[PDB]
DNA sequence: GGGGGGGGGGA
DNA sequence: CCCCCCCCCCA
């Protein structure tokens, strides 16, 4: 789960666990993809919008 | 094709452009769909970069 | 890729490549845009004439 | 495995 | 809407 900027991964940590309760999902082997994916399917929409932003 | 941040179309736009020449792929109908898909995934890649960086 | 319903899958999966054959197109990443395309385009119109046909 | 973000098409 | 891609991230 590299990632480009291996600094940044406090940052996404973050991100992650605010996701994760949104959405209802506990990150774990033992839960579904479609659970365990939809929350990095958010991160990556959010982290796009914020680079849209900071060039618009 | 709507973006998360429409306002930022034309900056995405140039850096597709601009991606199009670096990879030395010709976007269009008669490009093959794994040349014209490689420019896309390199506008995210870029894109969740810069989100990294100006942020952790 | 998720379609609108992922029970007609095996369905679509069906008319996809009945399509391909039809039109002598071989679907991949190294086939042009427009070829892998030109295929999409018949599967919406073939099913858009099935749901206007059972509709009345 | 999954979700999401982009690229090029066709109807 | 569907087709073919590429990338990122979660697990």
């Amino acid at each position: 789960a590299k990632l480009l900027i291996p600094q940044a991964a406090s940052a996404i940590e973050q991100m992650k666990l605010e996701i994760a309760s949104e959405f209802g999902v506990q990150l774990g082997a033992e839960t579904t993809s479609r659970a365990n994916g939809s929350v990095g399917g958010e991160i990556t929409k959010r982290l796009v919008r914020l680079a849209q932003q900071n060039m618009g």
